[PDB]
């Protein structure tokens, strides 16, 4: 992604979501949606973000169903023109591959969140997510989502999936997460808030390219 | 819920949704609307069902982000008019405590989902799903879903819960629950494709009630 930076446009309005993204555009080339912004403005919002600003869109909606609602979650996402869909592994194998039949059915891509980024994902989370790892490989996952705010874990997760799979962190920033020290192990970093709320985000965007640049 | 019967419609066209939806009204007093079908025609259907049916409607979005963003998928979800969200447990207490709060912000109210009902969650949230009901109930949480799909399971979660406490269970019908043995432990029972996939929805959902008058 360009300069290992995704937006996370949380914004809940598309005028503020338009402002924002067109500010950083020339910082990235992949802007996080989620349902904050979708269930506000509704899913036309995917495609109307893909024709202004020529990005890709990753839509993070944590799919954390059955197999049958999985599927039908996936098509309504990628029919809407996400390139990418954020789907949880802690729901289980069947609930994974139901997300990554229909991507190999519309040619899109799976990303898997393995281990939250906030205080409350030690309670649950963190104990399963080198199983829930392990099971991504298995399934021939790529793509994958780990915490910035833990680069310990972050590196535990990058050694379960190796160094030809892509692996993206967000928690860096407001969640108290390091550009620099989250790119060790992730190829590319989430920022949302630190962006977002900036007096300039623009500035803000620079700021984090800046220390990238100098890894 | 009139008859313990609550319809999960699942469909992802307004037309098909709205058409099963009224046919089957005489027999439910909730519905339970998802992703399938908000993300295919928009936020917007949950205030049209509620006006047209003058259903009671839970929001099943399986919210399952860190607390920051929880939060505004909850107060999307209210402010849409839905009168309940569907959470998972899994991300932890400080995740369920910001849908509590916004709940409590907009005088609604959460459920939360501690064990699923397919296959794929014996792998991780089986061997959790009693401390995550115990943690829902340090919470203050009211309402609960559990699977109609394990009994032995359903039972186990009834008894944490205690019987003040509200139990709704998916998983009836086409994943092979049984009406009458989930409300041995369940409230009220969730169905979805065993009515809205039937040649006749409402002679489906009669033959359900039917069964659970006999109870
Ligand atoms: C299930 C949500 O998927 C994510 O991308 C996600 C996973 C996670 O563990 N932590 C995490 O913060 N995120 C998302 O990444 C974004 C972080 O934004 P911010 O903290 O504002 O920089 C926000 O959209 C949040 O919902
Ligand atoms: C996170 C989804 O929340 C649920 O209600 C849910 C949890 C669960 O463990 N199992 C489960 O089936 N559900 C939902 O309940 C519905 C079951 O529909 P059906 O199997 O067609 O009768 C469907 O919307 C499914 O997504």
């Amino acid at each position: 992604v360009m300069n290992r930076l995704i937006l996370a446009m949380d914004l809940m309005n598309r005028d503020d979501a338009l402002r924002v993204t067109g500010e950083v555009r020339e910082y990235i080339d992949t802007v996080k949606i989620g349902y904050p912004l979708v269930l506000s403005e509704g899913m036309d919002i995917i495609a109307e973000f893909r024709k202004r600003f020529g990005c890709r869109i990753i839509a993070d909606f944590k799919v954390a169903d059955i197999p049958e609602t999985n599927e039908k979650i996936c098509r309504a996402t990628f029919k809407a023109g996400a390139d990418a869909i954020i789907v949880h592994g802690f729901p289980g194998a069947d609930s994974v591959r139901a997300c990554l039949n229909v991507a190999e059915e519309m040619g899109r891509e799976v990303f898997l969140l393995t281990e939250m980024s906030h205080p409350g994902a030690e309670m649950f989370i963190q104990g399963a997510a080198d199983e829930i790892a392990r099971m991504g490989v298995d399934l021939g996952v790529k793509n994958y989502v780990g915490p910035s705010t833990r680069p310990e874990r972050l590196s535990r997760l990058r050694e379960i999936i190796g160094q030809d799979s892509f692996l993206i962190s967000p928690g860096v920033g407001a969640q108290g997460g390091d550009p620099g020290e989250t790119l060790r192990f992730a190829d590319a970093i989430i920022v949302g808030r630190s962006i977002y709320l900036a007096d300039n985000p623009a500035a803000a965007a620079a700021g984090i390219i800046e220390s990238i640049k100098d890894l």
